[PDB]
C-alpha cells in the first residue's frame, strides 16, 4: 500500500485557508471559532453532523461538540477534572 499527495497551496491571495483541510477557501467562507472554515468541512467529532447554521460548543481539545453531544458527553451526570 503506498500513501503520497502532495498539496499545491502555497500562495494566498485576499483568501482565508479552511482550518480544517488546509485548502484555500475560494467558493464560500465560514467565519466559525474566530477562524475562517469551509461550509462543508465544519462539523461535529462525534455524530459528525453539519453545524453550518446552528449552536455548538468546543473545549480544550478543540473538538467542537454539537450542543446536544457536549450535554450528553459533558452533562453525563456528576463530573470533576
Ligand atoms: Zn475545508
Ligand atoms: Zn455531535
Amino acid at each position: 500500500g503506498s500513501s503520497g499527495s502532495s498539496g499545491e497551496g502555497c500562495y494566498v491571495a485576499t483568501l482565508e485557508k479552511c482550518a480544517t483541510c488546509s485548502q484555500p477557501i475560494l467558493d464560500r467562507i465560514l467565519r466559525a471559532m474566530g477562524k475562517a472554515y469551509h461550509p462543508g468541512c465544519f462539523t461535529c467529532v462525534v455524530c459528525h453532523r453539519g453545524l453550518d447554521g446552528i449552536p455548538f460548543t468546543v473545549d480544550a481539545t478543540s473538538q467542537i461538540h454539537c450542543i446536544e453531544d457536549f450535554h450528553r458527553k459533558f452533562a453525563s451526570g456528576p463530573s470533576s477534572g
